[PDB]
Formats: structure tokens, sequence, C-alpha cells
């Protein structure tokens, strides 16, 4: 049924590889039966996730189909084309413009109010799990590996990316999943307008002190800042951050890609 192309990336859960559907551009990520923690309804957590969040259009990757096989099971994405993750992507041409930054964190941040408005909560937002489309201009939200049920009550588990968790999980293996994912929104926005995160160690994470090392404009700063903050309940809303004067007059993934890619 598919036509598997090169290998794309592999971790300690699977490995992912280009494929064509026989005429459909796909991704088709292998994981370990092995090498799952959290499991769903008996499927591996993400397919549970993606089928949740899968419905309709959004800037989240759509799961196409899936299968189970004896010691693994195999995911079937969509893969656009041409594509290139935000990592990649900022590597090469260092801090972004703040109006590309304001146009990829806008798409971000509708992804995630999807996600949540779907009863699931992402637990890995980072510029590696976000794909770009280059012709179109649109930001897709990928693995949900490390993702949750969304709930209202406290986690004690994760198994996201260490730098992008906040202080209350670093100090007390506790945190909310609105507010924790808002501290991750944090990282995010200063590793593009920076073009690097902002801490790298346990102890600046908690001390939450935040130094800028390319010019960036106040009310980014401020943007950022207030995502930052070490008491979790300071942390503004999706609404408040899509409210911040930072975050007005964002341009059309169309004029983000004509202009900026
Ligand atoms: O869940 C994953 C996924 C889904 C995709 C859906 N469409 C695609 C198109 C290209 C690449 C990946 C995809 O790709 C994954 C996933 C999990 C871990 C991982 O290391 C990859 C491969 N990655 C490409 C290299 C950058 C580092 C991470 C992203």
């Amino acid at each position: 049924q598919y036509q598997v192309g090169p290998l794309l990336g592999s971790g300690g859960f699977g490995s992912v590889y280009s494929g064509i559907r026989v005429n459909l551009p796909v991704a088709i990520k292998h994981v370990e039966k092995d090498r799952i923690s959290d499991w769903g309804e008996r499927v591996p957590m993400e397919v549970v996730l993606l089928k949740k969040v899968s419905s309709g259009f959004s800037g989240v990757i759509r799961l196409l189909d899936w299968f189970e096989r004896p010691d693994s099971f195999v995911l079937i994405l969509e893969r656009p084309e041409p594509v290139q993750d935000l990592f990649d992507f900022i590597t090469e041409r260092g801090a972004l413009q703040e109006e590309l930054a304001r146009s990829f964190f806008w798409q971000v941040l509708e992804a995630v109010r999807h996600c949540h408005n779907c009863g699931v909560l992402h637990r890995d937002i980072k510029d590696e799990n976000i794909l770009i489309d280059l012709n179109r201009g649109e930001l897709k939200l990928i693995d949900f590996g490390s993702g949750a049920l969304l709930k209202d009550t406290v986690y004690t588990d994760f198994d996201g990316t260490r730098v992008y968790s906040p202080p209350e999980w670093i100090r007390y293996h506790r945190y909310h999943g609105r507010s924790a994912a808002v501290w991750s929104l944090g990282i995010l926005l200063y590793d593009m307008v920076c073009g690097d995160i902002p801490f790298e160690h346990d102890e600046e994470i908690i001390r939450g002190q935040v130094f800028f090392r390319q010019r960036v404009s106040s009310e980014c700063q401020h943007l950022i800042r207030w995502c930052l903050a070490l008491r979790p309940s300071d942390r503004p809303t999706f609404e408040e951050i899509q409210n911040h004067p930072w975050m007005q007059d964002v341009l059309l993934p169309q004029e983000t890609a004509e202009i900026h890619l």
C-alpha cells in the first residue's frame, strides 16, 4: 500500500521514513512496543491523541492510518513537500525577524489551542516538533508521543524535553497542563527571536532570569518574560497571549511564505 522512501530520522522511540501512497506524500513512523510507556484505547497514546486532534483541518499533522505488528506499531502521517522543521530553519537562518516570529508563533498558538479544544495536551512543544510547509507558509505540530489527555488536575509524569520544562517540574515533579504549555511556548518564542533557547541548566530554569542575546523589541521581551513567569498562575492564558500587543496584525501564512520563504 505504501512505497517506503529513505529514513527521515530516528530515536529510542522509533524511526520515520518518507513514503508515497499508491499518490500522496506521507511519513511512515515505526514505534517499538518495548519502547512505549503510555498506552490508550490497546494502542500507543500518540494514536489516541492523534485521532482526537486529527479531525478536520488544523496546524497539526494528520494521522492517515495506522497498523499493528507483532513488535511495533506503524503510523502513517501527512507529509508536506517541501518541508523543513523549525529547528533546522533556525539553525540555517539565525534569529528570526519579529514579523516572521509573530506569524509562526500565532500559528503555533492556534495549533496548541486546537489540541486543547480537543482534549489533547502535547507536552513537548519545541522547534524540532514543528514543521514548516514552505509553499503555503503553514506550521504543523508533530510527535504526540509524550502527550496526554488534557485534564485539570496535577501531572506527575514528564517525558518531554527538559530544557523546555518549567520550573515547577524541575523542583517538584508536578505541573498543570496549560500553564506548563505556556512556559514551553515562552522558551519557543525566545528561541525564535534569539536563535537559541534561553536556559541550558536546571538552576537557570529555576532562577528564570531572562537575558536577551539579540536585539529584541520591548513588547516581545515583555511577552516572553510573561510566559516565563516563575509562578504558574502568573503566566498568561492563551487568550492573553493572543491579545498581547506584540501579537497584533499577524500576517497570513501565504504572505509569510511570499515575503519570508
Ligand atoms: O512523530 C514524528 C514525525 C512525524 C512526521 C509527519 N510528517 C513528517 C514529515 C517529515 C518528518 C517527520 C514527519 O517525525 C518525527 C517524529 C518523532 C521523532 C522524530 O525524530 C521525527 C523526525 N524529525 C525530522 C528531523 C528533526 C527532528 C525531529 C523531527
